Formats: C-alpha cells, structure tokens, sequence
C-alpha cells in the first residue's frame, strides 16, 4: 500500500516522466494529458476542457493515493482503453515519492 | 480517509464481532443481510450477483479500496445515503486500518 515517502524524489520523478504531459498548478494549462491540480478527491475524466477517453470516464476512479499506485503501476491494466502512454512506474518506492510529490504538488 | 496498513489479527476480530453476522468473506461464501464480500477490492459496489442491493448502493458505483472503504465504514449511510447497511460505525483510524487490513487479505 501506499507509504508516505520523499517528495523530494517524486518531483524528479515526475519531472522526467510525467510533466511532459501533464502540468501540477492551478490554471495550469492541458497539453497532452490534462492538468491535474486537485486530482486527488476528483473523480477520473472529470477536469473540463480535455478530452479524456470513454475508458477513463467509465472506470469512475475517486483518485486517492492507494488506487493512483495501482494505476501508475501499469496504466493500460487499471484503464484499458486509457490513451496515457505510460508503461508504469514498477518500483513500490517509485510510486510512493511521485504520489507523495503530486499530493503536495496538485493540492 | 488515509489508510496505513494494521493488523489482520486485530482486524479479524473487528470483522467477527461487528460484521460477521451480515457478511461472509470467503470465495463462493453465501449472501446473508449483507453480501458476500469476496474480491470487493476489484469491483464497484453493488455489482455481485445473487443479492439484492438498494438503488442507492448500485447508484454509487464506488470502486473499492483501502481509502474510500475507510471513509465509508466511518459512516455509511452518510457515504452512501439511502443505504440498508444498518451499521453506524467504527469511528476510530485505527480500527478501520486493521479491518481493512483483515478484509484486504480475507477477501482476495
Ligand atoms: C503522455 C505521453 C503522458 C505521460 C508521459 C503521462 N501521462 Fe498521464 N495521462 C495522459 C493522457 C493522454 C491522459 C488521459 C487518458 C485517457 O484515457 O483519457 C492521462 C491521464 C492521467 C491521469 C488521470 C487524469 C484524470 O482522470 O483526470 C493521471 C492521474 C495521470 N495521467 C498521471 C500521470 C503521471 C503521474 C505520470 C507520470 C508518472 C503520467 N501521467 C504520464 C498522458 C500522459
Ligand atoms: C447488517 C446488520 C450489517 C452489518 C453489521 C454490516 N453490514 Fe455491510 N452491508 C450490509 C447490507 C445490507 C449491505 C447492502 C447495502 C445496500 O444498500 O444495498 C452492506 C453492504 C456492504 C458493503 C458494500 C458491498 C457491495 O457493494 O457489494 C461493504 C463493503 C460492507 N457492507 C462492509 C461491511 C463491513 C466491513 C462491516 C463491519 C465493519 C459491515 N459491512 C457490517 C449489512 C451489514
């Protein structure tokens, strides 16, 4: 499950990984994937002005820690359909600084 | 709610005496008051068949997991209005931790 870890190492992380695709603040733009400030208590599919998948929108996620390292573990497996093209993050540390970076970072 | 991982024995004891009279855990267990709760951490509520759930519960559509069912157990009819689970809940973290812990490892 998801242990809180070093947010230090999530924001490399997710600089190198994710911020290609996505922006972290407020009134961030979308580019490829879409923004996500407040993506944590926020339903999957739901941020207006992007273009999500059916997949996305279905699986009615209410993202949290827990069920976002299960996605970013392999996102095609929790969403299949999902347009994310990201293999996943293997690594349980891995998860757990990113997720712990993009609580902070996203609230 | 945040969850961090407790202790199943705890947890199985919380399971006896607070929902074991509505629920069994086991694959192929029977529904009861309450359904069976096998394989609830990978599907969304109100989805097992044999039982008959309340609009409300179906409505819903909450997939399962660690933090939402931690929310819910706090208060279900709150989380979910209109439910029949008549349950008022278990108010400590700490309780909800070790059942969840229990319920992960007894019902997958
Ligand atoms: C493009 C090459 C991306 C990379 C790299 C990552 N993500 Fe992504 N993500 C992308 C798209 C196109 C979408 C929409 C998918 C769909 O099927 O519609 C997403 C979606 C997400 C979400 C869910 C957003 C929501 O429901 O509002 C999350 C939480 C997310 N992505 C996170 C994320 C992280 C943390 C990344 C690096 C580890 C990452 N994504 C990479 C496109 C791309
Ligand atoms: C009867 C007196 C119950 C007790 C005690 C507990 N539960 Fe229950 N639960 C009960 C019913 C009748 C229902 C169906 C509700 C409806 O509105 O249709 C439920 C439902 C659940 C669920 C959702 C299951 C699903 O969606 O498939 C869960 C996860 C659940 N119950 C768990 C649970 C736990 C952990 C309990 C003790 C702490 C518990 N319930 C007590 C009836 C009763």
């Amino acid at each position: 499950e998801f242990k809180a870890g070093s947010a230090k190492k999530g924001a490399t992380l997710f600089k190198t990984r994710c911020l290609q695709c996505h922006t972290v603040e407020k009134g961030g733009p979308h580019k490829v994937g879409p923004n996500l400030h407040g993506i944590f208590g926020r339903h999957s599919g739901q941020a207006e002005g992007y273009s999500y998948t059916d997949a996305n929108i279905k699986k009615n996620v209410l993202w949290d820690e827990n069920n976002m390292s299960e996605y970013l573990t392999n996102p095609k497996k929790y969403i299949p359909g999902t347009k994310m093209a990201f293999g996943g993050l293997k690594k349980e540390k891995d998860r757990n600084d990113l997720i712990t970076y993009l609580k902070k970072a996203t609230e």
